[PDB]
């Protein structure tokens, strides 16, 4: 992007094959959830933009890798990417999560926020790597 | 914004009066700075998009109130506001310095990238309060 800065381990070359549709939801251990099956996943909990969200975040990958969590979005049609971590009443928004998760983390609660109304897709990097992605509405 | 997220102490409202021309060069004890008077300063030194490049900062204000440091960057012709900080061979650009200054701060050195050439405002807040505001070039 020629208007914002982002981390050097961010490429928009993630974009590539993104399907822009929301993610469906689907069940585990009785509750709804949003994301990759068997992998990681978020609460399907309703997500309003301009609203601070707690969401619980749950690691299904068995062998998740260790690190600290990054979370960097992007608007549909959009090429300038953003965080969106507002923990623990932070004024600023933050990319990755001060804690670091692994395999024994399970679930973690994040709250986050989002511009405006419209579908955004999460990209997911751990310890630095990129992990996975998946599309999100934001009502 | 509709497309990114920004501190909540950040408010669009501070373009409003900006000039958008460099900020022209003084002297202070011999050497060349760029910036506010009295008040706040950089090292007259080049910048250029996309090239990390440690800067020196001086708090010529005597009475520079104590916190940590912000800066807020938007391209000429841009909503988008955007962190510069890479501090310490961080992969992420930060809003904030993690360390506090005040009146006996003096000096500072910041390593700061900016994505794109042309002019940029750099707003700037002490303990998440509006300190003041110049126009720089990139390169």
């Amino acid at each position: 992007s020629t208007q914002v800065n982002a981390p050097s381990f961010f490429h928009l070359s993630v974009l590539k094959d993104v399907n822009w549709e929301e993610t469906p939801s689907f069940i585990q251990e009785k509750i709804p959830l949003k994301g990759i099956e068997e992998k990681i996943a978020m609460a399907d909990s309703p997500i309003i933009a301009n609203e601070k969200n707690e969401i619980m975040w749950y690691f299904l990958d068995p062998e998740m890798p260790t690190g600290k969590l990054s979370i960097i979005a992007l608007k549909q049609g959009s090429v300038t990417p953003t965080p969106l971590l507002f923990q623990q009443e932070s004024s600023e928004p933050t990319w990755t999560t001060s804690n670091t998760i692994d395999s024994t983390t399970n679930e973690l609660p994040l709250t986050m926020s989002l511009p405006s109304s419209g579908l955004w897709v999460l990209n997911i990097y751990v310890n630095e790597k990129y992990y996975d992605q998946f599309v999100i509405t934001a009502e």
